[PDB]
């Protein structure tokens, strides 16, 4: 599937931006900092699909209605956004 439109369907619009922080880190950041790191589309992915605390400060994100699939695609699209 297309990332762009996972992106408003599955609900992330609603905490995240490419530029700006929301409720959760701008795409801009976390594509800069997980730069080219050798694995981070497949640790990004586990997160975004399981949840995630602590890296970007206290408050979690709730796991989300994804797939496994989907998650991959909505992952290698935030680090594109480098
Ligand atoms: C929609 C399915 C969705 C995506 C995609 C997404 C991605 C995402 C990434 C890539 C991160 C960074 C994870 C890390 O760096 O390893 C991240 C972080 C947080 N998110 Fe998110 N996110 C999506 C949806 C949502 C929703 C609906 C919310 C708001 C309820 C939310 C919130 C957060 C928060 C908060 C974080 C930070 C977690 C941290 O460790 O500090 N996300 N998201």
């Amino acid at each position: 599937e297309d990332p762009e439109v996972l992106f408003k369907n599955k609900g992330c619009v609603a905490c995240h931006a490419i530029d700006t922080k929301m409720v959760g880190p701008a795409y801009k950041d976390v594509a800069a900092k997980f730069a080219g790191q050798a694995g981070a589309e497949a640790e990004l992915a586990q997160r975004i699909k399981n949840g995630s605390q602590g890296v970007w400060g206290p408050i979690p994100m709730p796991p989300n209605a994804v797939s496994d699939d989907e998650a991959q695609t909505l992952a290698k699209w935030v680090l594109s956004q480098k």
